[PDB]
């Protein structure tokens, strides 16, 4: 538009929920409903304690998945833009951004826990869903997996910027795209965890 006055602002990122990895059951958990979460996108101030390791989050017209490692945030540019996240204190800018990588990061939240980058050279992963599924993926690349068992798309749809992690539990990638025949995903393709270290300056 040309009147700068009524344009609008987008609102920030915010966390709805975790994938729980605690104990020995996986298991996602809401801690805010719909009509808090677009309160606090609009405002970006997010008083919620904020624990573990996978987030669930959310803007006004999309849902997916952010992910701790090494300190910093991570998900999908795909899901989050150039957004702000909501936190204690109000919004919080990006501290990376790579269009070309599909990737964003935020400096992690207070309350948060990190995974280790991955340095085993270990190729049996595993992805971890929205709904807490866990997904054996075959490494294939520096940047692919193959699944063990196909699924509907509908299955991993919403579960980007979720991670990929090694029989030891470290992050070796955060997913970021299906490859699928007919609906069905056969294999994905993630951020590797050295193209975040790199990004880091690890
Ligand atoms: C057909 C398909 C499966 C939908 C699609 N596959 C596909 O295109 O495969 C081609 C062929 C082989 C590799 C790949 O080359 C293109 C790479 C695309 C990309 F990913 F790098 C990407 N870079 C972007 C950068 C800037 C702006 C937009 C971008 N958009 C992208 O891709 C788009 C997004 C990505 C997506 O849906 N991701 C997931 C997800 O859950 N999202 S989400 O949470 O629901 C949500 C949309 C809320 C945020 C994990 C997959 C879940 F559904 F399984 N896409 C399309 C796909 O996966
Ligand atoms: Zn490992």
């Amino acid at each position: 538009g040309s009147h700068m006055a009524s344009m609008k602002k987008k609102g920030s990122v915010v966390i709805v929920g975790r994938i729980n990895l605690s104990g020995d059951t996986a298991y996602a958990q809401q801690t805010r409903g719909e009509e808090g979460c677009q309160e606090t996108s609009q405002t970006g101030r997010d008083k919620n304690q904020v624990e573990g390791e996978v987030q669930i989050v959310s803007t006004a017209t999309q849902t997916f998945l952010a992910t701790s490692i090494n300190g910093v945030l991570w998900t999908v540019y795909h899901g989050a833009g150039t957004r702000t996240i909501a936190s204690p204190k109000g919004p919080v800018t990006q501290m990376y951004t790579n269009v070309d990588k599909d990737l964003v990061g935020w400096q992690a939240p207070q309350g948060s826990r990190s995974l280790t980058p991955c340095t085993c050279g270990s190729s049996d992963l595993y992805l971890v869903t929205r709904h807490a599924d866990v997904i054996p993926v075959r490494r294939r690349g520096d940047s692919r997996g193959s699944l063990l068992s196909p699924r509907p798309i509908s299955y991993l749809k919403g579960s980007s910027g979720g991670p990929l992690l090694c029989p030891a539990g470290h992050a070796v990638g955060i997913f970021r795209t299906a490859v699928c025949t007919r609906g069905v995903a056969k294999a994905v393709e993630f951020i590797p965890v050295e193209s975040l270290e790199t990004t880091m300056r690890s």
